[PDB]
């Protein structure tokens, strides 16, 4: 590694490089991560379950950790993240009977985790995934259901952006999602933020979730999106990207280790990424990969658990792959 390219500085004109953690991963990865990356994500710990377990308990002892680490190696942090259909706990829908609050109620709870939240992290974490994947996946509708949704309306994203701008207005905000290049699902990506923008809501900017094969999307899907979001006048960041070595369709579980193939693709497919990323630097501003080595990736238990993936730069050895190198010589 002594004369390895570091990621952040190779990319320094282009955009940020940023990676997840937990405070296991930083201990874990931690010279990769000092040695490459100038922006962080928590993988799990500033979401709402982890932060607010309990109406009125907060948990900020994990979240407090990997911005102590992000800080004190001048990086920035993205906050990830404040409304999502996952990861939530039942308290917050719930009433002392058990049943379904009203939509005020839910607006003031939503408020609150929000304020108290954003406030904490304000001066540390300079963007905010404030709606994550509203959006329907499969089906002819726009929105996905949750109920967030339910309870409050279809207004619900309104007013998380605005909670969340008045709990830091310098703040950046995202509106963060996957498959988005997907022709059906960037449309409907594309129509919610237009709409949101064209109502004065303070979303600044979309996060490409960017968890892909080898083989979708296509090059060409990717710059369509790209443009596509670009058109909107947002900021753009590539925010949980990895390169699965298994299509939608593969399901296997006894792949022991990656084949030659897969691992020359892999390289191919990262620099033909990372190409099209600069070539669009003036409206992509961060790239983050959903970790960092392939010791440590969601993917060996997702979709598929009990698996292994390869989808980083580096090796579990921490060594730089096929992938590193034509990365970072684009
Ligand atoms: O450890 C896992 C996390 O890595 C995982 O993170 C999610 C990956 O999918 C994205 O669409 C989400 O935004 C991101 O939070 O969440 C589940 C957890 O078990
Ligand atoms: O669970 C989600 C999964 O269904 C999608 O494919 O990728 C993002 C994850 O959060
Ligand atoms: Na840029």
């Amino acid at each position: 590694n002594s004369s390895l390219p570091s990621l952040r500085d190779v990319f320094a004109n282009d955009f940020r490089i940023g990676a997840a953690v937990n405070p296991v991963t930083i201990e874990m990865q931690k010279q990769l991560l000092i040695d490459h990356v100038n922006s962080i994500t928590a993988e799990n710990h500033m979401k709402f379950e982890h932060l607010q377990p309990e109406e009125g308990k907060f948990t900020f002892q994990e979240a407090d950790r990997i911005v102590d680490f992000a800080c004190s190696h001048r990086m920035a942090v993205r906050g990830h993240t404040l409304v999502w259909h996952n990861q939530t706990p039942d308290w917050v829908f719930q009433d002392g009977q058990g049943h379904f609050v009203s939509r005020d109620v839910l607006l003031e709870r939503m408020k609150c985790h929000i304020s108290t939240v954003v406030r904490r992290y304000k001066g540390k974490i300079y963007c905010w995934d404030v709606i994550n994947e509203a959006v329907a996946d499969e089906g002819d509708e726009l929105l996905r259901p949750s109920k967030w949704r339910q309870i409050i309306g279809d207004d619900f994203m309104e007013q998380a952006f605005l909670y969340a701008y008045e709990a830091d207005p310098d703040a950046l905000l995202f509106y963060n999602d996957y498959n988005e290049c997907f022709p059906e699902k960037r449309e409907k990506i594309f129509a919610l933020v237009k709409s949101l923008r064209d109502k004065g809501i303070p979303i600044h900017g979309i996060g490409m979730q960017a968890h892909w094969s080898l083989t979708r999307p296509s090059l060409d899907e990717i710059r369509a999106a790209i443009e596509r979001y670009a058109s909107l006048g947002v900021v753009l960041h590539i925010t949980e990207l990895d390169v699965s070595m298994f299509e939608f369709h593969d399901r296997r579980t006894d792949l022991a280790a990656p084949t030659s193939e897969m691992i020359e693709r892999q390289a191919e497919r990262y620099g033909q990424i990372f190409a099209l990323f600069k070539e669009y630097r003036d409206v992509i501003q961060s790239v983050t990969f959903w970790g960092i080595a392939d010791d440590h990736t969601w993917l060996d238990n997702f979709p598929v658990h009990g698996r292994k993936n390869w989808p980083l730069l580096f090796d579990e050895q921490h060594k730089p792959k096929p992938a590193f190198w034509r990365a970072v010589s684009v």
